[PDB]
């Protein structure tokens, strides 16, 4: 006997290229928590259900896990786009989910069910701008692009405007694209012709990238910043040597020293040979939010004893309440599922010369 938990992320379409990661840090949570005893001793069991790339997707995944997989709750899904549309569906249901990921503004205001462990675009993406001033305090001219059929991507675009304004910068074009699309010349030359000294780009991975790349073949050798969609490894594939240089805010690092950080880095690394990526360590943490907030209903009021519906509406009302030590430092949650979360950070992609390798590298 163990208790179900559902993982609704996106293992499939390019979404994945953020997704994969995800699912990784959740099946590390996955073994570091049953080898603890799960909750008071029943193990958990995580119960995937690929989301895809779309709404629909997202949709049908949550209710195969709410309705045929009898999930006490979720984490998911990968994208803002998706839990727009999605979470409504639990909230009616009343189910709750934990945003590994979803930053726009707006989400934990879904509902009474929906959280998330993920800091939003107002607190991660400004520290970026500021990063890039300091390596360059004479930058006055900043090019914008963001992919305006993203959800997310139209939230974090209006900080980083925001932030270009409250600095005292020339925002000198705003230009769109569709995550789709993987030619961006037109925009990119408009862009490069007004001479900026800083680019901005929110999409998400293959977009990001590919954006990257054409900007530097196309002669752009300022600085660039990406936001939360191209905050992954998976992007140096696309961008090779180009890559180098991007500026990416991070809401979680591998040299934080907390306990449970350097078992998930220890697991992580061992493992993948690689520091832990923001989007493992935030999967982990949703996992965490579920098992401690599980072992501490179930002390209160055993759960192998309370039905599927009212259990899912105490596990909300319990995890909303809890204090959690996480990789990504000590968290909580408001009255509303938006998180609580102190300590943010901004590294750099470096990229070996020959392009096939590179890390970020995290700024001081
Ligand atoms: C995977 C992270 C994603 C791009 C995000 O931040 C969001 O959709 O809100
Ligand atoms: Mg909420």
């Amino acid at each position: 006997n163990t208790i179900p938990i559902g993982i609704a992320l996106a293992q499939t379409s390019n979404v994945a290229l953020l997704g994969q990661e995800q699912v990784a840090g959740a099946k590390i949570a996955e073994k570091y928590f049953n080898d603890k005893g799960g909750v008071n001793g029943t193990p958990i069991k995580l119960i995937f259900q690929d989301t895809a790339g779309d709404e629909a997707g997202t949709i049908n995944a949550f209710q195969t896990l709410i309705n045929k997989d009898k999930v006490v709750g979720i984490v998911g899904p990968t994208l803002s786009q998706q839990a727009f549309s999605a979470n409504p569906i639990a909230e009616r249901a009343k189910v709750p989910v934990v945003g590994p990921s979803n930053t726009a503004k707006g989400i934990p205001e879904i509902g009474d069910y929906v959280a998330r462990v993920s800091a939003p675009v107002s607190v991660v993406a400004p520290n970026s701008v500021k990063a890039a001033l300091k390596q360059n305090p004479n930058i006055k001219k900043v090019a914008v692009f963001f992919a305006q059929n993203d959800a997310f991507s139209k939230s974090e675009t209006e900080i980083f405007q925001q932030t270009v304004k409250d600095q005292g910068l020339e925002l000198v074009t705003v230009q769109k694209f569709q995550t789709t699309d993987t030619d961006f010349q037109s925009q990119a030359t408009n862009a490069i012709n007004l001479k900026p000294d800083l680019v901005i780009i929110s999409g998400l991975a293959a977009d990001g990238g590919n954006l990257v790349r054409q900007l530097r073949e196309l002669g752009y050798q300022g600085a660039i910043i990406g936001g939360n969609g191209l905050n992954t490894s998976n992007v140096f594939a696309v961008c090779k040597a180009l890559c180098d240089g991007v500026l990416i805010a991070q809401a979680y690092s591998p040299e934080y020293t907390g306990e449970i950080n350097k078992a998930f880095r220890q697991a992580y690394v061992d493992q993948y040979k690689k520091e832990p990526p923001q989007f493992s360590a935030q999967a982990f943490a949703a996992v965490q939010v579920y098992v401690e907030s599980l072992k501490a209903l179930d002390t209160k009021n055993k759960v192998s004893k309370i039905q599927l519906p009212e259990l899912r509406t105490e596990l909300n009302k319990q995890l909303l309440t809890g204090k959690y030590n996480t990789p990504l430092g000590e968290i909580s949650f408001t009255p509303i599922g938006e998180v609580v979360q102190k300590d943010f950070y901004v590294a750099q992609i470096k990229m070996e010369k020959d392009g096939s390798q590179g890390k970020f590298t995290f700024l001081k």
